[PDB]
């Protein structure tokens, strides 16, 4: 399978900004969503779960297609709750109706990112909708209830190492839980919607406890009232995941780039860039367009 990256007809930088600065305006805007989070962490996790179902061995899933447009994907058990994300790029879409899907959910952890004073991400377009067949079966993504084994395990088949798994979970700071989504609650509240290694300072810093949900779920709680999946726990108990977290903790610059990197290439992740292909886009922000 090659996929390769094709650029939207007649489309540049420009016409990217304008959807970029679409979606930001519209988040500033929907600021009421659950409870006043946003819908900043939901487009983050929306454009990680499109691209994680992608298979470095056979070269399916992934960012590529936009198959999440399809039922399969779209009602995928692991995805639950994502549809508000998808309801909230509707209207953008249909304002700019020459982008591609899969360029539209990819865009939208984007901005999310930047707009949530995260660090800036280069993005590519050309990602082309494929065909309803092209959609990847549920069982892709990652269960919550294991441990660091099963994590670097799982990474590695979207090929990400372990530098590159620690700075993407700290993304775990953004948003959070629901139970009606994944069996799981909390924090215990409300929310975060700024980009910052507060993930990291949480697991070093406080005094977890195991505890068992309302869903019959196991989670670490700890008297602040914050929470940790026990994959997020996971990233404390492994030697290596550990020293990782600590420099992270200790350095948001670090983390940062490197959060960058690794997302931009988790978006990438099968994708075939021709030689003529135009560079990656840095776009700017509505603050730094003064809207
Ligand atoms: C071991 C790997 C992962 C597991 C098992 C995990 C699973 C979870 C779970 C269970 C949810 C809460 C869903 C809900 O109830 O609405 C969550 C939330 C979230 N995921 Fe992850 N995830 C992992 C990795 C990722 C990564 C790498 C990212 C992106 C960089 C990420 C971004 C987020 C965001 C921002 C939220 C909060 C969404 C919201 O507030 O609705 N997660 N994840």
């Amino acid at each position: 399978l090659v996929h390769v990256a094709s650029v939207e007809k007649g489309r540049s930088y420009e016409d990217f900004q304008k959807v970029y600065n679409a979606i930001a305006l519209k988040l500033r805007e929907d600021d009421e969503y659950d409870n006043y989070i946003g819908y900043g962490p939901v487009l983050v996790r929306l454009a990680w779960h499109i691209s994680g179902t992608w298979d470095k061995h056979d070269n399916t899933g992934g960012s590529y297609g936009g198959t999440y447009r399809f039922k399969k994907e779209f009602n995928d058990p692991s995805n639950a709750g994502l549809q508000n994300g998808f309801k909230f790029l509707e209207p953008i879409h249909k304002e700019f109706p020459w982008i591609s899907s899969g360029d539209l959910f990819s865009l939208g952890g984007v901005t999310a990112v930047q707009e949530m004073q995260g660090p800036k991400i280069p993005w590519r377009c050309g990602r082309v909708d494929t065909p309803e067949d092209t959609t990847p079966d549920n069982g892709r993504l990652p269960d919550a209830d294991k441990d660091a084994g099963y994590v670097r395990t799982f990474f590695q088949r979207l090929n990400m190492n372990d530098r590159e798994v620690v700075a993407l979970m700290g993304a775990h700071a953004l948003g959070k839980t629901h139970l009606k989504n994944s069996g799981y609650e909390g924090p215990q509240g409300a929310a975060n919607n700024v980009f910052t290694n507060e993930f990291y300072l949480n697991l070093l810093n406080e005094d977890w406890k195991l505890e068992k949900n309302d869903a019959n779920n196991e989670q670490w709680d700890s008297k602040s009232g914050y929470m940790m999946l026990p994959t997020d726990y996971s990233l404390i108990q492994d030697p290596k995941y550990l020293s990782i977290v600590k420099e992270y903790a200790n350095d948001q610059d670090k983390f940062f780039k490197d959060f960058s990197k690794a997302f931009e290439k988790l978006l990438e992740d099968g994708i075939t860039f021709p030689k003529d292909a135009p560079s990656p886009f840095i776009f700017k922000t509505l603050e730094e367009q003064g809207l």
